[PDB]
């Protein structure tokens, strides 16, 4: 029913979230879980 | 000159580049240093 332009805009649908407490265990955040757990089986058998 | 349709697909002008060791945690120091210690631990 009209006439548009060439979009002088481009856009489309996107996802808008919120841009941290520590954890209990968060001491444990420097080595990863294989690491600890390797930790321990080495400690048995060492 | 030309009519053209609405744009069935858009761009833009992009920039395209190109895309652990077993024993890396020796890294940090060099070579010659942990040569060095073996040789200062002998000498010691």
């Amino acid at each position: 029913v009209i006439d548009f332009s060439k979009p002088f805009m481009s856009l489309g649908i996107s996802i808008m979230i919120k841009k941290s407490k520590p954890g209990v265990f968060s001491f444990l955040d420097p080595l990863a879980y294989e690491i600890w757990m390797c930790i321990v089986f080495a400690y048995i058998g060492v």
